[PDB]
RNA sequence: UCGACA
DNA sequence: ATGTCG
């Protein structure tokens, strides 16, 4: 039940919170579609969030109806609810990560999309293809 | 309390 | 250990 005609996104971080990054790829070819420039500091869940919303953008501007695979239970939800509920403090250091996270919001609720966002069954299918 | 996904 | 959710 793996829909290979999809986009699988995942985040790679160093410490949580800390240096964060994500990337989307073709669930099958493993081809790297979009990659995020390593952010200074940010939580994992925010990483996931952005990873998804970015992929959401990527598709819409290519007119793709491919669903999205994320193993972030927290983000898949945040996104469904168009609301990132991150408890990370807002200070000049968590600037960029919060800047982005907000724009991802300003987008979610100012756009349309039927793009399915699906949970990747890591326990049954192994690490997601966009994994580091 | 724990459980779950990262 | 921390980030989040149920
Ligand atoms: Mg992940
Ligand atoms: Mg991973």
């Amino acid at each position: 039940e793996i829909i290979w005609e999809s986009l699988s996104v995942d985040v790679g971080s160093q410490g949580n919170p800390g240096i964060v990054e994500y990337k989307g790829v073709d669930t099958k070819t493993g081809e790297v579609l979009f990659e995020r420039e390593p952010i200074p500091i940010g939580t994992n869940n925010m990483g996931e969030f952005l990873a998804i919303v970015h992929g959401l953008r990527y598709l819409k501007e290519r007119n793709s109806r491919k669903p999205i695979y994320s193993n972030s239970q927290t983000a898949i939800k945040w996104v469904k609810d168009k609301k990132a509920k991150s408890t990370l403090v807002r200070n000049e250091e968590t600037a960029l990560i919060w800047k982005l996270v907000d724009e991802a919001e300003e987008w979610l609720n100012t756009h349309t999309y039927e793009t399915p966002i699906l949970k990747w069954q890591t326990d049954k299918w192994g690490e997601i293809k966009a994994d580091y």
